[PDB]
């Protein structure tokens, strides 16, 4: 089997991408944030505290003839940005782009933190990291991809995120028309539960490529590119008027600037992030200070190849017995 679903930016800045997901019988379609940095499939629901729902579409398990309470199971997650959610668990049928999994754990939110409430466009998350990170207790549950894997034509999914445009998540096949050149594959460590890999270096604009190992994670659920303060300082030094504000939350630049590209290495291959992908617009409405899309990871504990980096590439998440990552230009 295979699946192919379109993923759409939630706003004009590509802050996140939403993908329609059919849950239950008859289907209830919710728009979920596919997140290769986590491993829970959780949804706003009829059980979510009413004051914490503000425009999201909810899953109502009592209206699904295939829903079953997973007795005794609870979940609770905290994300790197400080947001969180928790609740109980049902199993139900879940389909993505025509690919159907029966008995998928659907984690129903009883509580969500304010950032989720305040974003009416995201109805939940669909985690695509390794199932060892799934938070369901006392019996850990499998991700949608782990459940689907054995049925797929090939044990892979691909992320093809658009710049200010829709893109595609495919399951079970590699669309050879979706990228240029070849796909370069690179080793993955699953020791932390992430799609963790090592970039071979970087360049700023037309500058020379610096060969240096940069360990990090491929994370579709993080908006920006978070890298070593050294690498990040080298990039912002090429933009006139750039400064790092503790008060705003990182590097900002004058909105009148033209940003240079940023290149990262994948083995001997190179992925070029155009300068325009690094512009996240005014810090507040009407400001002439703009927020940068490349930021320091120094306070995170890990480097994160988030959407800014991933949307410059066609990315293969190869879930074979020894997982690997693939990157191609497009
Ligand atoms: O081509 C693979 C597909 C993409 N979306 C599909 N559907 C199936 C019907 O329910 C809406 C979603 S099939």
């Amino acid at each position: 089997s295979t699946g192919s679903a379109t993923t759409t930016p939630i706003d004009s800045l590509d802050d996140a991408y939403i993908t329609p997901v059919q849950i239950g019988t008859p289907a209830q379609t919710l728009n979920l944030d596919f997140d290769t940095g986590s491993s829970d499939l959780w949804v706003f629901s009829s059980e979510t505290t009413a004051s914490e729902v503000d425009g999201q579409t909810i899953y109502t398990p009592s209206k699904s003839t295939t829903a079953k309470l997973l007795s005794g199971a609870t979940w609770s997650i905290s994300y790197g940005d400080g947001s969180s959610s928790s609740g109980d668990v049902y199993t139900d049928t879940v389909s993505v782009g025509g690919l159907t999994v029966t008995g998928q754990a659907v984690e129903s939110a009883k509580k969500v933190s304010s950032s989720f409430t305040e974003d009416s466009t995201i109805d939940g998350l669909l985690g695509l990291a390794f199932s060892t990170l799934n938070t369901v207790s006392p019996t850990q549950q499998k991700t949608f991809f782990d459940n689907a894997k054995a049925s797929l034509d090939s044990p892979v999914f691909t992320a093809d995120l658009g710049y200010h445009a829709p893109g595609t998540y495919n399951f079970g096949f590699i669309d050879t028309t979706a990228y240029t050149g070849s796909i370069t594959y690179t080793a993955v460590s699953t020791k932390q539960g992430f799609w963790e890999w090592t970039s071979t270096g970087y360049a700023v604009g037309s500058g020379t490529f610096k060969s240096t190992s940069i360990d990090g994670i491929a994370d579709t659920g993080t908006t920006l590119l978070y890298l070593p303060a050294t690498v990040v300082s080298a990039y912002w030094a090429q933009v006139s008027g750039a400064k790092s504000s503790s008060s705003v939350g990182g590097y900002v630049f004058p909105c009148s600037a033209t940003l240079p590209s940023f290149t990262f290495g994948v083995g001997s291959a190179r992925i070029v992030i155009p300068g325009d992908y690094i512009d996240f617009g005014p810090i507040s409405t009407g400001s002439s200070s703009c927020f940068g899309g490349i930021q320091s990871s120094a306070g995170i504990g890990i480097n994160i190849f988030g959407d800014v980096a991933l949307k410059a590439a066609f990315v293969v998440f190869n879930g074979a017995t020894t997982p690997t990552l693939g990157f191609a230009s497009k």
